[PDB]
């Protein structure tokens, strides 16, 4: 045989396999969820290396009575966590700090080398005592490998996620997602290199705000085909 | 031959040929024009690869009664074009969407490989049904080659432009402008590579707002030497 | 041996030498000081190439009666310095332009090649008559080499600084800080290249505002271990 079914099947496979192509994007969606259930999503994409870099001021829930707060006000609040008695706050800012972070990765990702680094409030490597002397990238713990959680990608065989609960303190984020080259070919070798470098960092980012998770599911996840997992382990 | 004239000629040539030098910038000016005639300009530069990346929230006319609107408010408006009934708008946002985009390129550009990609409202490859599975960079159509329009560069032999009319829907932009290496030398080959990589992405961007095109012509184009074309095909 | 002292010594050396490691960050802190003594600090870090890029609108003191000014308002003020009579200002904006810029560099820096380029108000190479034709990066004068000033790093042997007085005109900034490879090994050569490229531009930036220098010293410099020099040549 039936060629209407053969045509459906070819159509399916073309969609399912497309992300494996040269110059096809890997996709990263980071979702921050806050205590009253609001969500902020950050989308990054690239074919070669996704660099998902988020400042601590960017990860705060930044809406106050319908208006967006400035980086100045947000950083002022963050400062008191970084340096003792460096602002004038008499109470904490936990209302605006994420309770949970979800990382959704979809595409031809090198799962051995994808790294998620949760860094300090001013961008330093996280530790008890943050200091410029002991500041580095890609610590051993940031490589999640088989600690990624598999999720349905509806034929693509290519979505996983990672989840983390925060502890009431602002953080910043550095995610590095390299392309799978386990087919034995180094795309950085030879004259192709220039074409790869030209393609790095060329896709616009997008930040979205949602008052609750169901809005996120209805108008992001299911609009574009990223499967997401809720607190009841039900997929959307 | 007369050495006052010889000196003038050397002076002319030094200015005209300067952009061909190693570490000389290529120049990109993107101009958005809106329905009441206001203009927003975005300037990018690099010697090796210009990466002109603009979010859809950045391309909206964002001035409201003398004050700049927040990304939150702008994205809220954009959302309704991306996902059906995802905001509370009862009317469209066409007042703030560009009618026209102009791309001005000046310098030692590889015109075979310069690419202009008009992408969807959340940064995905543009198509009838946008979806994460079918998201890529540098589609075949983005390479304009002889569809660039030549304009005077006053001796430089090195300015072209590209124009597009939008259709009432928000878009995002990815422009990739590589350097002309048709003199036979690969600047990415050998020990020079590190010096090239150090130079990528090192020039500050600049965004400017104008209430009308003549302001743009008087205080940008003719101030710095980018020739621009108006709706009467007259140059400025 | 006395092994309590041997343990102290090993602990010291581990902290002092850490920045020499592969994937350890170089650190850059730029401090702008304004006429009433307020300070803005900008922090950048990377192990391979720090790219410290600051727009002129970002370098303005942008607080007005407790609220942060928009890029639109700030750029409007800057415009009049770039293009004659392009805004409606009847007085200058010198209250909000830095009097002084300090550049603090800490780590395994190639001091032969670190470059600090003070560029024009719209990002062009600085000169009497700024023009797109004569726009380039890494001019010979931007390499400071032995014009860097040595400062204590408390055992690291690895901090220097550079200072400049401005002249009442807005500027933009491009700082390029490459890693020291004088141990004879090219980290861009061979299969390591891909791992280097993956690490570029992956550390979150941080901007902070202080009403006076002592706040900067107490809650940034001495919090994280960057030594700073005041107008009395006393270190903090
Ligand atoms: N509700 C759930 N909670 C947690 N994990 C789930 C859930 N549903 C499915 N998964 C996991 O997702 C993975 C992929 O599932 P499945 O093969 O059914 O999806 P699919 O639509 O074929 O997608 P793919 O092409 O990605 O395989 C499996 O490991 C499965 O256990
Ligand atoms: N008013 C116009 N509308 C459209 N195209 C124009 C207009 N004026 C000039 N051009 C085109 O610009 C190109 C360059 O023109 P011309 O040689 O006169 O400029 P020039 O000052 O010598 O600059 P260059 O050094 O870039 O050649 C030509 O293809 C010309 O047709
Ligand atoms: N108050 C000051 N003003 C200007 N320069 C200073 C001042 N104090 C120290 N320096 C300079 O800093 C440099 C390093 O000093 P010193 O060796 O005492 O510091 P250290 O704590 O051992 O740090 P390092 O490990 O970086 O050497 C010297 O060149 C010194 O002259
Ligand atoms: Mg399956
Ligand atoms: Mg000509
Ligand atoms: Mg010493």
């Amino acid at each position: 045989a039936d060629l209407s079914l053969a045509r459906q099947r070819l159509t399916d496979e073309s969609v399912n396999e497309a992300p494996r192509a040269y110059d096809a994007n890997m996709e990263l969606v980071i979702v921050a969820e806050y205590p009253e259930g609001q969500c902020k999503s950050f989308h990054f994409a690239n074919p070669f290396v996704i660099k998902g870099v988020i400042k601590s001021s960017e990860l705060m829930w930044d809406i106050d009575n319908g208006h967006q707060m400035s980086e100045y006000e947000l950083q002022r609040s963050i400062n008191g966590y970084a340096a003792s008695h460096s602002n004038m706050r008499q109470r904490s800012a936990i209302n605006r700090i994420p309770k949970k972070l979800s990382f959704y990765l979809r595409g031809n990702v090198d799962w051995n080398k994808a790294s998620i680094d949760i860094r300090g409030p001013t961008g330093l490597s996280m530790r008890q005592t943050e200091e410029y002397s002991l500041d580095r990238i890609r610590p051993p713990c940031s490589y999640k490998r088989n600690k990624f959680v598999d999720l349905p990608s509806c034929g693509g065989r290519c979505e996983k996620a990672w989840y983390v609960e925060l502890d009431g303190r602002p953080v910043s984020i550095a995610v590095i997602v390299p392309r799978n080259m386990h087919n034995g070919i180094n795309l950085y070798a030879g004259p192709l290199l220039g074409n790869v470098i030209e393609g790095l960092d060329t896709v616009p980012e997008c930040t979205q705000w949602f008052d609750n998770a169901p809005e996120l599911y209805a108008y992001h996840a299911s609009n574009y085909g990223m499967t997401m997992l809720d607190q009841f382990s039900v997929i959307h």
